[PDB]
C-alpha cells in the first residue's frame, strides 16, 4: 500500500482492496479499542458494511474481551450536515450499553458529507475521540478526507460550525469508485481541477488531455483508465497534504485550497441541496477567475482554459446551465443575495472579503487569499 | 504589576484586585487585537459589571483604526444554559451580526463556570475556532474552571458529555468580583479548593482546616489568607494541565470526588450545585478507598469534617439537600448507570481516583474499580 505523510503522521494509506483486506486488522492493531462505531449513509451501508462486519469478527477473533462494532446509518446528502443529526448520533452513542466512551474509534465510511459530520462528532465526543476516514467518493479521496476540517451547516451557510480534528488513519480505496454514480464522479473532478490550477500548469495540462478518456470510462469500470485515474487522484491528495502540513489552521497558505469557494459557497448556500458542492465550486472557479481577470491579475487566455476544462469534464460553468435549471425549481441567486452570503465566508478578515486570485494557471497571486473590494466582486456576480 | 502565572508555556494567567476596572480592556486591545469582541455573561452579572467595561473598552480602543466593536450577549443563569440549544442560540446571534462575527473574533467569558464552559465551547467550534479569554467571577471559576481549557455542555443523560479542549488566550483573575458573590456560591467553590489540596498537599489541607472559621465569618459579614488559598489551587491546576493537558493520566486527579459526584449531579441538578455534589462525591470516594483498604478511617473523618466546617453537605441525607430536592432521590442503580457515562472509564472499566492519604493519591491517575465494590458506598 502507498503511504502519504501529513502533519508528521503516516496516516494516509492507499491501495485497491484496502476495505476488503486491510482496514479491520489495521484498526485492531493500530487503533486498539473495545468499541468501534461505524458511521455511514443509507445509500451505501447495505452495499459495503456486510463484508466489513465479517472482516471485523475475524480480526477480533483472538482479542479478549471481545470488542464490539456498532453501526449508524444516516440519511444521505447535505441535509445530514446539521446540528440535529450531530446530536442524534451523539445521543445514540451515549445510549449504547455500555455507553461509547473515550476509547471509541469512529469510522467515517462515506463521502465528504459523512466524513465532515462524523469527524465533527468525534472532535467533541467527551471532548474528543479517535476517528478514521474511509472515503467512498472521488471528492472525498482527492479532498475532503484529508486535512482534518470537519463541520456542519446552519440555515445561514456552509460549514459555519465545526473543528479541525485529524483522523488517525485515512484509507483510500479506489475500488469504491466502481459503484459511484456518474454525476458524483463529475462533482469530485471540480476539486481535482481546482487543486491542479493552484499548484501546477503541467498537472492542469494532464487533466485537459485526459478529459475525453476519463469521461468515456465514467459514462460507459476503469480497467482501461486505471493508471491515469490513480495519478490524477494521488496528485490531488499529495498537494493537499503538503499545504495542510505547512498551514494546518489556515493562517495563510491553506486559504489556497478555497479557490472557487468564496463565490462557490455563496452560491451553494442557496442551491443546496439540489446542486452539489463540486458543481457550485465549478461556477465559483469561473467567477473568481473572471474577477482576477477584471483586476488585471489573470489573463483572458487562462480564464478560457479554466472554463473549457471544467466543461470538458461535464461540470457547469454558469448559474444558468440548463441541467442546473431543471433541478432548482426557479431558485434565485441574485447579486445582493450572493454578497450577503459572502459576508459569512470564513476567510474574511473582519469585514474585508478575502478571495483567492490566480495570476496564471498553476500559480496563485499571493500565498493567501487577497482582500477584494465589494464593488469589484459585484462585477462578476 | 499584577501577578502572572504560567500555563502550557505562556503567562496567560493574570491576577490582581481591580483588573476588570483597570487592566483588561487595554490588555485585550494590545494582546488580543481584533475588529470584534463578543462578551458573553448571564443576566445576574451583566447589569452589574458590563456598563463599566463598555466605557473602559471605548477608552482603550480610542487610537485604534478602524474602531473595534464590543457586542454583548446575556444568557439565563445556571446549569440550564450549558445546553445544545443555548450554544446554538449564541452561535446564531454571532453569525447574524452586521457584519457577521468572523475568525478574528475575540470572545470574552464573563462569569462563573457555566458561562466559562459554554462560552469556551462556543469559541472552540465557531468557524472552527476563535480566540477567547476567561474572566472568572465566582470562587469556583477562579480556583478551577477558568483554567485548563476544558469546555462543555450537558445533555439530558449527564454532565459535560459533549465539549472540547480549547485554551483561552488570557485568564484574568480579579478578586474584586467576590464582593458580590452570594454566600452559597462561595461555599460551593470551596469544594474545588478542598479537593485540590486533598489530592496534593497536606500542608494546604491543614491551612484550609485552620482558616475555615475566619473565612466563613468574612463571607457572612483575611485577604492575604484568601488570596493564598486561591493562588495555591490555581498553581496546582496549572502544573497538572501543563503536564497532561489532554488527560492521559495525571489530569485524572483533578476529578477526585467527581466519578460519584457527577453521577449525583446528573440526578440533582439544577437544584444542587456542582461543588455541593462533588462534596458528597469526595466523601463517598474516600469511603471507597477505605473499603479497598487503601485509605485509613481517620483520613475519611478528616475529610468529612473539613467539608462540614466550610458548610458543604457530606451526605445525600443532608437536610438542606432534602429540602431543595423534595421529590427527587438517588438510587444505587441510577447512580451506577450514570457512572457508566464517566469520561475517565476505560471501555466498561470504571476508573475512580483513590487517595492513600490526605495529600497523596494511590497512583497519579484514576484506578479501575470493580462495579461490585463501587456499589457498596452508594446508599444515602
Ligand atoms: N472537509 C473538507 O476538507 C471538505 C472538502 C471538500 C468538500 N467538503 C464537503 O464535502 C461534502 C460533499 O461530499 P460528497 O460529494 O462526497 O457527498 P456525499 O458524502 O453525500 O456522497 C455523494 C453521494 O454518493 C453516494 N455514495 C457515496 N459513496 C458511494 C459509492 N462508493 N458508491 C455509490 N454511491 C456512493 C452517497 O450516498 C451520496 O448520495 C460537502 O458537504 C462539502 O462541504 C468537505
Ligand atoms: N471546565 C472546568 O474545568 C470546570 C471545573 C469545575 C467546575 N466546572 C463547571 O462549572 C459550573 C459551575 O460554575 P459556577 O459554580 O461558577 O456557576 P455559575 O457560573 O452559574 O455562577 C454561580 C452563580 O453566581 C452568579 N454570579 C457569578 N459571579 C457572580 C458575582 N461576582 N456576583 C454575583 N453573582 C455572581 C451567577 O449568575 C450564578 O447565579 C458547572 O457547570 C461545572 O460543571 C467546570
Ligand atoms: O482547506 C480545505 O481543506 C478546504 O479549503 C476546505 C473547504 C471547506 P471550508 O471553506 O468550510 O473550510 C473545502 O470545501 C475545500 O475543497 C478544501
Ligand atoms: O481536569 C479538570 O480540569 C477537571 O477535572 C474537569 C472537571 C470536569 P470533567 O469531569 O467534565 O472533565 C471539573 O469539574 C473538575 O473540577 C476539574
Ligand atoms: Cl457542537
Ligand atoms: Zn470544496
Ligand atoms: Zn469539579
Amino acid at each position: 500500500p502507498t503511504k502519504i505523510s501529513i502533519l508528521g503522521r503516516e496516516s494516509i494509506i492507499a491501495d485497491f482492496g484496502l476495505w476488503r483486506n486491510y482496514v479491520a486488522k489495521d484498526l485492531i492493531s493500530d487503533c486498539s479499542s473495545t468499541t468501534y462505531v461505524l458511521v455511514t449513509d443509507t445509500n451505501i451501508g447495505s452495499i459495503y458494511t456486510p463484508s466489513f462486519e465479517e472482516a471485523f469478527r475475524k480480526r477480533a477473533a483472538e482479542i479478549t474481551p471481545s470488542p464490539r462494532l456498532l453501526i449508524y446509518n444516516r440519511p444521505p446528502g447535505e441535509v445530514s450536515k446539521s446540528r440535529q443529526t450531530k446530536a442524534d448520533i451523539e445521543d445514540w452513542m451515549l445510549s449504547q450499553n455500555p455507553p461509547c466512551g473515550r476509547d471509541t474509534v469512529v469510522i467515517a465510511l462515506g463521502g465528504g458529507v459523512i466524513g465532515d459530520l462524523t469527524g465533527f462528532v468525534a472532535s467533541t465526543y467527551m471532548r474528543g475521540v479517535r476517528y478514521v476516514q474511509v472515503p467512498t467518493t472521488l471528492l472525498a479521496m482527492v479532498d475532503s478526507s484529508i486535512g482534518g476540517k470537519t463541520a456542519i451547516d446552519t440555515p445561514l451557510g456552509k460549514n459555519l460550525i465545526g473543528a479541525i480534528w485529524q483522523p488517525t488513519k485515512i484509507y483510500i480505496d479506489l475500488e469504491f469508485l466502481e459503484t459511484l454514480p456518474v454525476r458524483e464522479f463529475i462533482n469530485g473532478m471540480a476539486e481535482v481541477i481546482k487543486t491542479a490550477a493552484i499548484s501546477s500548469e503541467e498537472e492542469f495540462t494532464a487533466l485537459e488531455e485526459n478529459a475525453e478518456t476519463i469521461l468515456k470510462a465514467v459514462r460507459r469500470r476503469f480497467e482501461g483508465t486505471e493508471e491515469i485515474l490513480k495519478a490524477r487522484i494521488l496528485a490531488s491528495a499529495r498537494h493537499k497534504a503538503y499545504v495542510v502540513s505547512a498551514d494546518e489552521r489556515e493562517g495563510g497558505l491553506r486559504n489556497l485550497l478555497n479557490w472557487g469557494h468564496s463565490i462557490g459557497h455563496a452560491i451553494e448556500a442557496i442551491l443546496t441541496p439540489q446542486i452539489l458542492h463540486g458543481e457550485c465550486v465549478a461556477i465559483g472557479m469561473v467567477k473568481e477567475a473572471e474577477l482576477a481577470r477584471h483586476l488585471g491579475i489573470l489573463k483572458g487566455v487562462a480564464v478560457s482554459r479554466i472554463v473549457k476544462c471544467l466543461a470538458a469534464y461535464g461540470l457547469p460553468t454558469s448559474l444558468k446551465d440548463a441541467r442546473i435549471r431543471k433541478l432548482t425549481a426557479g431558485k434565485h441567486c441574485s447579486v445582493d443575495q450572493l454578497m450577503f452570503n459572502m459576508a459569512l465566508d470564513k476567510k474574511n478578515d473582519g469585514p474585508k472579503k478575502k478571495i483567492v486570485l490566480l495570476s496564471a494557471i498553476g500559480t496563485p497571486y499571493e500565498t493567501r487569499a487577497s482582500v477584494v473590494a465589494n464593488e469589484d466582486i459585484r462585477v462578476v456576480l
